[PDB]
């Protein structure tokens, strides 16, 4: 059978959570080919059937600054690392829904909040109150997976079909970092109390919407090179959202203003105490071997204090 092989410098450092993807964009889609086939089999899907799906999967992502293909592939390795340190944790279909809702989880990005959405008017904030683009993501995933041919479910039950889709609703909805923030605390007291049930499935969408979070901010968990320039591509789009908000005579929040870019080293400082500590803290408790995540994290703060501090 046709096995997906990586030079050898990759092949290693793919197991490693800080891998970073690298600048060929053509080597992206087998280095996806090759988590899916390591997490899940090489079973799972069908070749055909799931190089089509990535291909069209990548043309559905926009050439946004930070909310592009790049960040798709980032954040499913990222999953592939989570799954492949809890071998033992996640059901078949899991491994095989977690991937997919990763590589899709931004589809069609804009570069945009939902906050902008909603002060433009889009007619995405009408179709979609809340969660509004993670509901678009959600939508243009089931729209690709029923293009011709690029059904990869397609030799799953009825019911398998509906529990992976099901799967990938929730993974998708779970990015709206609006919903984060309730469901670490949920997951924080549940753990504390000592009532975390992993065969309660209502918990398991907890830990996976919080894995989800994980892997979506995993630009933080990065080498300080990587993150530090990750942050512009970040923050460009940032600012772009900020020009926009002052061309509907709106002022925008600080962290979107490009005239406040002074601001930017103690804004991120509030964003790893506020978002991302919390986040790698709460799923190292729940998720031991993930550890690493918030081990990066944390150099990766203290490396923003060095840039306060004029130490760079
Ligand atoms: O560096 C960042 C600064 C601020 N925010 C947003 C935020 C700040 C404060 C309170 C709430 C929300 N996010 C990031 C960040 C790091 C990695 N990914 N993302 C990210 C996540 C979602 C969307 C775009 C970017
Ligand atoms: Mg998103
Ligand atoms: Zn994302």
């Amino acid at each position: 059978l046709m096995q997906f092989t990586l030079p050898v410098r990759l092949c290693k450092e793919i197991e490693l959570f800080h891998f970073d993807i690298g600048p060929f964009e053509n080597m992206w889609p087998g280095i996806f080919v090759y988590m899916v086939h390591r997490s899940c089999g090489t079973s799972c899907f069908e070749l055909e059937k799931l190089c089509r799906f990535i291909m069209s999967v990548k043309k559905n992502y926009r050439r946004v600054p930070y909310h592009n293909w790049k960040h798709a592939v980032t954040v499913a390795h990222c999953m592939y690392a989570i799954l492949q340190n809890n071998h033992t944790l996640f059901t078949d279909l899991e491994r095989k829904g977690l991937l997919i809702a990763c590589l899709c989880h931004d589809l069609d990005h804009r570069g945009f909040s939902n906050s902008y959405l909603q002060k433009f008017d889009h007619p995405l904030a009408a179709l979609y109150s809340t969660s509004t683009m993670e509901q678009h993501h959600f939508s243009q995933t089931v729209s690709i997976l029923q293009l011709e041919g690029h059904n990869i479910f397609s030799t799953l039950s009825s019911s398998e079909y509906e529990q992976v889709l099901e799967i990938i609703r929730k993974a998708i909805i779970a990015t709206d970092l609006a919903l984060y923030f309730g469901n670490r605390k949920q997951l924080e007291e549940m753990y504390q109390t000592g009532s975390l049930n992993l065969n309660n499935q209502s918990h398991r969408d907890r830990v996976i919407g919080l894995m989800m979070t994980a892997c979506d901010l995993c630009s933080v968990t990065k080498l300080w090179p990587v993150t530090k320039l990750t942050a512009n591509d970040i923050y460009a789009e940032f600012w772009a959202e900020g020009d926009e908000m002052k061309k509907l005579g709106i002022q925008p929040i600080p962290m979107m203003d490009r005239d406040k870019k002074d601001e930017v080293p103690q804004g991120q400082l509030g964003f790893y105490n506020a978002v991302a500590i919390p986040c790698y803290t709460t799923l190292t408790q729940i998720l031991p071997p993930t550890e690493p995540l918030l081990k990066a994290c944390r150099d990766n703060l203290s490396q923003w204090e060095k840039v306060i501090r004029g130490e760079e």
